[PDB]
């Protein structure tokens, strides 16, 4: 199973939140994969 995001995803600068979601981005794909 894909490792979930360990970075601020609530509290966080909207540059380091975009990085996040960039993340989770990857985690849905390897999510989907799993």
């Amino acid at each position: 199973p894909p490792t979930k995001p360990t970075k601020p995803g609530d509290n966080a600068t909207p540059e380091k939140l975009a990085k996040y979601q960039a993340d989770l981005a990857k985690y849905q794909k390897d999510l989907a994969d799993y």
